[PDB]
């Protein structure tokens, strides 16, 4: 079967030189519509982004969107069982920057998370989730405005990597036998009818993630980088992540001891500001983001903890449905809606397109088109402040004007 | 070296018959003072409990407290390196019910969590953490009163079990080689300088925990039991826990499908009430407890997720320092302060004794001395409502009377 992807006639491919993106005035940007509500939110995003680009650069620049496939629609286009075509991985890597709506992974066929597959296959080791409050957003907490953090979640290792064997399977037994007999493991409480998962954490995986977090703090003049981990129980994976993170701050960024430690101070080479490098145990951290949110800024953590932390933070600022996200690697980057597919509402032009729109903001910023990105933030801030919002926000407030998904996209443009 | 434990002259040992505690009028109850602030909070707890017992039963009953050791004080009593004496495990099992202040595990000597050691060695497979709001408590959220949950956290398996090998160690290499060569593992991103942890989850471990959760919902007429897990990524450990949990509800409690599922309804044999058995993915759950707290009641989950969930919930209700906890097994139970040792304040009679006092409330309730337990809840509710509290609460409010740790214990008694 032929590829059904159509490369835009006008449009030029983004290139990478010396680890720096070279973006033309007419970049081809691949996009995955997404399953379920992706059908609603993606078009709102395309329109909002085109408007921001048109307004910022007065017609000098323009994105040539190219639809590519993954998920339920991919099976519709390429046939039963084509959930993630090879061409999709090829195209994201070739065109360097892409965006996607929510994806659904089927159940019953032994297929693992399509979102994780994209991240692992493309080696997008940074899951970047910035979380801030937008004035006017209904929130369950008293001071959501105190939250302004950026989460760097390791995206290629941890238990999130999918190495595991089913209870009572021949493989599980084999592994448990090796552990008990050759490794002398005495701590498996019930070795029978027991499932087994493997959690890897490496020095190289940890350091490339923490390096990106510290460079971001420097590049954006943030106040601190907090290593969040559960090292007091998982000494060799979570504890090693923390140790390697502090070690990297010392070896590559000149970090030095604050008082008697354990915190370090790293001098911002551009501003002379001292960035604090600290650490917090993960369970205590889930309490601290609620109780002392103002004391945290950039966060570096492992895969599973990052998933929890980014979700908990989004909820607290009232942003469960407008949280942006990016998966970034050394050769390419994939921006994404961070919510699910909400099939019950699919096609109703009802849901909030804010998450994919703000992920597009991160995308434009990543491309160096910061003026267009600033216009989207401005637009989002004005529409929410105007209380002209979708039902998920409207239902939580008094005096709001209820808008359709498409209408909220226009409200964002109207506020640019 | 002789044992330094002194068995109370007056006082009788609690016995267990047919899985039911037979508590005398003069039970001997072992207690571990705890390190750091345990020196402050334990005496407040002893006094408050004695008062509640004295008031409820008019002198007919009385606890004969017997101090036993674990932690820093144990090394002080039994010598360098005796962090957890064998006699302590023996005594808790023999006397059936005990309580402890916070414990400190040393760093640099390869010793793992003393709290986890107690739980694993005594097979206290249920970590029970009830979380409710006490009117008048300063909270970071707008409606903490909507939170009234009981967490049943599996306490004997999961990654929390401590099976792991250090990066670059001969053992780690051996394990990684076996995984890659004999198991055909292709998903370890960086196999060099890589730490490895093992996550076990068994049918027997899962079902004894979920069985206890459902029996508790029945015994206390709660509305639902929610299985929280990360099964969409960890199919064979977290996903198996969820599957086995629903299976147990069906096989032992007559659970039946609600609509087309996946939820089940279990009929309360005593009240005829229909208890809902449902499940929520763990990351979404950390958002749901903030956004829709009223929809949750009894929670059943694995070791690591339970640690996070119980900490997150305590923070949200303003209870980070007054959260009670119990570790329960089939032969004995150990109640515990759930906060840390806060050495900076140790000996200052300053910290909040509320957590260990409420854990003592759970202890009395476990012993069937519910009248004495009710008096402590009443006392706690009145003291907090009176705004006569310790600094951790006082510093967050206006119009409060600041009390010392010991003074807050009296305030609780004054409000019985």
């Amino acid at each position: 079967m032929e590829s059904k992807v159509v490369v835009p006639a006008q449009g030029k491919k983004i290139t990478l030189q010396n680890g720096k993106l070279n973006v033309p005035e007419n970049p081809i940007i691949p996009y995955i519509e997404g399953d379920g509500i992706g059908v609603d939110v993606t078009p709102a995003m395309l329109k909002v982004v085109d408007a921001a680009v048109e307004k910022a650069y007065k017609g000098e620049r323009k994105i040539s969107w190219m639809e590519i496939y993954t998920g339920e629609k991919s099976t519709q286009v390429y046939g039963q069982d084509v959930w993630l075509p090879a061409e999709t991985l090829d195209l994201i890597r070739e065109y360097r920057v892409a965006i996607k709506g929510p994806l659904t992974t089927p159940v019953g066929g032994g297929i693992r998370s399509l979102n994780v597959a994209l991240r692992q296959e493309l080696d997008l080791y940074i899951c970047l989730r910035p979380v801030r409050y937008y004035q006017g957003t209904p929130s369950p907490v008293k001071h959501p405005e105190l939250t302004d953090m950026v989460i760097f979640r390791e995206n290629s290792e941890d238990i999130y990597a999918g190495i595991e064997w089913k209870a009572d399977s021949a493989d599980a037994e084999k592994v448990i036998k090796f552990l008990r007999e050759e490794m002398g493991v005495k701590k498996i409480r019930f070795p029978e009818h027991c499932g087994i998962g493997i959690k890897p954490c490496s020095e190289e995986g940890t350091k490339r993630l923490v390096r990106a977090a510290i460079e971001y703090a420097i590049a954006n003049d943030r106040d601190s980088v907090t290593l969040v981990h559960k090292g007091n129980i998982m000494k060799f994976t979570e504890g090693a992540f923390k140790d390697w993170g502090y070690q990297l701050a010392r070896e590559e960024f000149g970090g030095e001891l604050i008082d008697g430690g354990p915190w370090l101070k790293v001098k911002n080479p551009n501003t002379g500001k001292e960035i604090v490098i600290k650490d917090v145990i993960a369970d205590a951290f889930l309490q601290q983001i609620l109780l002392r949110p103002a004391e945290y800024d950039v966060i570096a953590c492992m895969n599973l903890n990052g998933d929890y932390i980014s979700d908990a933070l989004a909820a607290q600022v009232g942003g469960i449905g407008i949280a942006p996200g990016a998966n970034i690697g050394d050769e390419c980057a994939l921006f994404e809606a961070t919510h699910g597919t909400a099939p019950k509402y699919a096609g109703q032009d009802k849901v909030n397109p804010g998450s994919i729109i703000l992920s597009a903001e991160m995308m434009l910023r990543h491309m160096g088109w910061t003026e267009a990105a600033d216009l989207i933030v401005k637009g989002m801030e004005g529409a929410i402040n105007a209380k002209t919002v979708t039902y998920d926000f409207e239902r939580l407030m008094d005096g709001a004007k209820l808008l359709k998904c498409s209408e909220f996209g226009d409200a964002i443009i109207e506020n640019m």
